[PDB]
């Protein structure tokens, strides 16, 4: 099974055929592309709010015009999934989901309202392809570059009726029905550190510190119970690279930030009529991203080596978090950079599945995001800045849909791409419920 | 070859599983979606402006968030392709492609700089697929609901330095090279009578009124030349159902309006916090799209017809027009009409596709549009409207890309889809300039 090794611009631009990304026929490639034997492993890589505007962006000033993700771009089999969610009082849809009913879907194969996790409209629990997996003796993996209780992650291991019971505190306010001392299941960190997946690593350190309200730890810090239930806390790379096993009885936890990790690059909000009144950004590298802060793609590294050793496979999930965070927040370097980021990861996952001939790799995102790239002279009613491309040209970038600062999610189909065993399932219109149905069927889960 | 039956939600949206597309696994189907084999006749739709958001919102309205559009979704092949265009002066890239760089870039394979129709950055011409096609004893359609002279139609016959240059008095001004007075090849118009394409229907019919500045017919309207030339002319439904051969000899010249063809559905324009200052917007019939109007999956049905009984083949072209003109109008009611249009003619097309078993059917658009599908409560800076979907839910859209009413064209690389021998081409990442490849490889043109 081949992936795309190159679809960058052939040759010069300006001639013809230059522009051209294939060198002839695929018919035959895709043919090699099509498996249905079972999938021993899954990885499946979200970026957050990563529509087809997004990853086009990022392309064009990271890699040109007709340049060519190694990792994003080199999936084969490529399709447009819809997202939408449902009002929790008629049933009926809700063109724009938020985080958290969108990776509702994926992770359960029910539909929810937006800011559900791990619960239908009836706030009725249904299991996660995680928890699923783990029942089934596979080796799990839960890898962020956000807050391990912000919606993606969280929805993998957290049945709560608001994605805001992040602990204790917030639980017994917004889900008193999941609050520990109301009897509930607990917060999305209790709930997190019962699931037990054999490794998480990412941001969320911060509710760590709080206290059980109830239960064997009452009283002790969700940090204190983790060690006392088992887990390998580790926060920084160093420490990480220091892990050599993994498992049910001795289950990783990396908690790298406080909050969300750092982003790769820094550079301006947008503006209003910031192509006309500011100059052509040039995003610059964050130097507090450190050498001591894990990369995403170090995490999915070390993620894959550990949950390797189960002989009955594993399953992964990876997150590009920053990525709408900084389309939120009007940012096209933190945006932009979250993306090449995500590219490193899957880059690293084709490698492990194309070597290992079993692993089913899908890359894609929860929702549609708010950037959209306009002519450079464009005078428009939102945000915008001019970036300085690879190409040596100006890309002008737009955020219009807010005025409330935070640029909103929006409703468009998206692409979903994917490699190995079953990868065929995510060709043409479908559904994200049946992503979930997918990796279930691919993994033989039963 | 199969197509798509039915992707629409299986049941019940609010149940597990009952938002799902799928009904089982695709691999075995998808084996046989590919072929190498010889691609008889090449059917290609454009929809104007019709990115992911755009097939979204037409669906999410007409046939529910769970919907299936028979036709565009119905294509078993799908992937995503980038459009940018050239600067002129650098030769880098530009960003975002107007209608003209874009339909000369698939027409010819070239990539040229924005307005240029037929020729590259250095105004050297180059040949056109139809012109092609036409060379190599196929029959040739040219179909649209737009003005002939459009971007669109017009890039398959003309080659001029500027869009603009639609009959001989735009053209001594805009265009002196090709001014047929100044020894040039003629104006869009004059080129289109040349070209000769076997059935070419849409609107336009006002610059035919023209007198050639030049030439055999100086002195004589286009109309008058045409006819002179050998064409047959028609202006309405019923003569066109008359036609019954269109060739070389007689060839088929329809003129259904003097501009663009009417509009399947009437509704207010978006508006500075239409969502909420406005009530939600049910789309309305035009009355004036009347009988005597030919739609344009009849023209489609007229042109596959005709086109039908040259035994070597054929090549069409259809466009779904007035789409990307409403998008800019901020009008959602026409542009999503516009789009249920559309996808009545890829119906008609992939149904004689099935049956015939050698056609190649593909539908895309030129380049993305300014569109977003928003949550209904928000407040953007721009032009919004809410609308009554067939869920019987509320559906808001988001025009925020200008200022200057007119919203633009945006740079997102969007879906293209293909049914038939050699559709496995646009499977994944591809160019453009690609499709151009594509089409000329399957069709065997040499
Ligand atoms: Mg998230
Ligand atoms: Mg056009
Ligand atoms: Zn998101
Ligand atoms: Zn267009």
């Amino acid at each position: 099974m081949p992936v795309l090794e190159n679809r960058a611009a052939q040759g010069d631009i300006t001639a013809p055929g230059g522009a051209r990304r294939l060198t002839g026929d695929q018919t035959a490639a895709l043919r090699d592309s099509l498996s249905d034997k079972p999938a021993k492993n899954i990885i499946l890589l979200i970026g957050d709010g990563m529509g087809d505007s997004e990853i086009t962006a990022a392309r064009n000033y990271a890699e040109g015009a007709g340049g060519f993700f190694k990792g994003i771009d080199a999936l084969p089999l490529t399709g447009q999934y819809t997202h939408y969610a449902l009002n929790k009082k008629t049933g009926k849809p809700d063109y724009v989901t938020d985080s958290a009913a969108s990776a509702t879907a994926w992770s359960t194969g029910v539909k929810t309202y937006n800011g559900a996790l791990g619960v239908d409209i009836h706030e009725k629990d249904h299991p996660t392809i995680l928890e699923m997996a783990k029942a089934a003796g596979l080796a799990t993996g839960n890898v962020s570059t956000a807050e391990l209780q912000d919606a993606t992650p969280a929805a993998l291991v957290a049945h709560v009726t608001s994605r805001k019971c992040y602990g204790p505190s917030a639980t017994s306010e917004k889900c008193p029905g999941n609050a520990l001392e109301k009897g509930g299941k607990g917060s999305i960190t209790e709930q997190l550190l019962n699931a037990r997946a054999d490794v998480t690593l990412g941001g969320g350190a911060k509710t760590f510190a709080e206290t059980a309200t109830a239960g064997e730890w009452q009283g002790k810090t969700l940090r204190e119970q983790a060690q006392a239930r088992g887990y390998q806390l580790v926060s920084d790379a160093a420490s990480l690279n220091s892990v050599t096993e993994a498992n049910q009885q001795k289950p990783l936890l990396g908690l790298f930030a406080d909050g969300n990790m750092p982003v790769r690059w820094l550079g301006p909000k947008a503006t209003y009529h910031g192509n006309i009144d500011k100059p052509a950004v040039t995003c610059t590298p964050n130097p507090q991203r450190n050498d001591s802060v894990p990369t995403l793609a170090q995490m999915t590294d070390k993620a894959i080596e550990l949950l390797s050793k189960n002989e009955k496979g594993f399953f992964l999930q990876v997150e590009g978090a920053s990525i709408d965070k900084q389309d939120h927040a009007a940012n096209p370097c933190g945006q932009i950079g979250e993306t090449v980021d995500l590219d490193e990861a899957v880059q690293r996952a084709l490698e492990f599945a194309k070597k290992e001939g079993n692993t089913l790799v899908i890359v894609t995102a929860d929702h549609a995001h708010a950037s959209q790239i306009v002519a450079p002279d464009t005078k428009a009613p939102g945000l915008t800045q001019a970036l300085n491309t690879k190409d040596g040209a100006v890309m002008v970038m737009s955020y219009g849909n807010s005025e409330e600062d935070s640029q909103e999610n929006t409703g468009s189909q998206l692409r979903i791409a994917a490699y190995g065993p079953h990868a065929a399932n995510v060709v043409g219109l479908t559904d994200q419920t049946d992503l979930f149905y997918t990796m279930k069927a691919a993994l033989g889960l039963k």
